[PDB]
């Protein structure tokens, strides 16, 4: 298991324009379009992103071309990113995969405020986190998924993922 495994599980594969869980326009491998509710915002940005007309259609090949763009972009901005830094560089390998899903999941933005979780994640005190984690809103709005990282974090396994 690795990275993209783990995020292809929890994201899902489509080739037409969806809504994510939060209704926002997406396609692929959880790669966000738009947070506008126009559905032709939507098809113009995917065709900006392939550099062709797509009628909010693409292929296995395009889809798996973003979501290298995604990865790639994520792991980047978490190694720009001040508060993010330390505390991967202090990870494991799994917990790394684990900080990086997370960060795909709700940008380098979001988990703006993991303040605390950080701290304890940092400091190696997994059970704590692990509980901190879960009073959020995240936890509450997808809870499958984020049980599924909260228990690679806790673990330091991909026991969530077999
Ligand atoms: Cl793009
Ligand atoms: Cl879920």
């Amino acid at each position: 298991m690795n990275i993209f495994e783990m995020l292809r599980i929890d994201e899902g594969l489509r080739l037409k324009i969806y809504k994510d869980t939060e209704g926002y326009y997406t396609i692929g491998i959880g790669h966000l379009l738009t947070k506008s509710p126009s559905l032709n915002a939507a098809k113009s940005e995917l065709d900006k992103a392939i550099g062709r007309n797509t009628n909010g259609v693409i292929t296995k090949d395009e889809a798996e071309k973003l979501f290298n763009q995604d990865v790639d972009a994520a792991v980047r901005g978490i190694l720009r990113n001040a508060k993010l830094k330390p505390v991967y560089d202090s990870l494991d390998a799994v917990r790394r995969a684990a900080f990086i899903n997370l960060v795909f999941q709700m940008g380098e933005t979001g988990i703006a405020g993991f303040t605390n979780s950080l701290r304890m994640l940092q400091q190696k005190r997994w059970d704590e986190a692990a509980v901190n984690l879960a009073k959020s809103r995240w936890y509450n709005q997808t809870p499958n998924r984020a049980k599924r990282v909260i228990t690679t974090f806790r673990t330091g396994t991909w026991d969530a993922y077999k």
